[PDB]
């Protein structure tokens, strides 16, 4: 993927049992986020801003990664 040029896969949370940024154990209160340019699952802390995605046309959440990576691109 050129990112945010096309819808990720999403990992299926069953498929998830750890935020793949910080390593961080998913729990009843600590939850589960998609980054909508990666794909990948994380936690809130490392996914908590939005920005511009060009396959939705407009402001979607993504990872700390993404987030750096799309909103210099951009
Ligand atoms: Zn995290
Ligand atoms: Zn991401």
């Amino acid at each position: 993927l050129v990112l945010g040029q096309k819808q990720p896969t999403w990992v299926p949370d069953s498929e998830a049992p750890n935020c793949m940024n910080c390593q961080v154990k998913f729990t009843f209160t600590k939850r589960r986020h998609h980054c909508r340019a990666c794909g990948k699952v994380f936690c809130g802390v490392c996914c908590n801003r939005k920005c511009k995605l060009q396959y939705l046309e407009k402001e979607a959440r993504v990872c700390v990664v993404c987030y750096e990576t799309i909103s210099k691109a951009q």
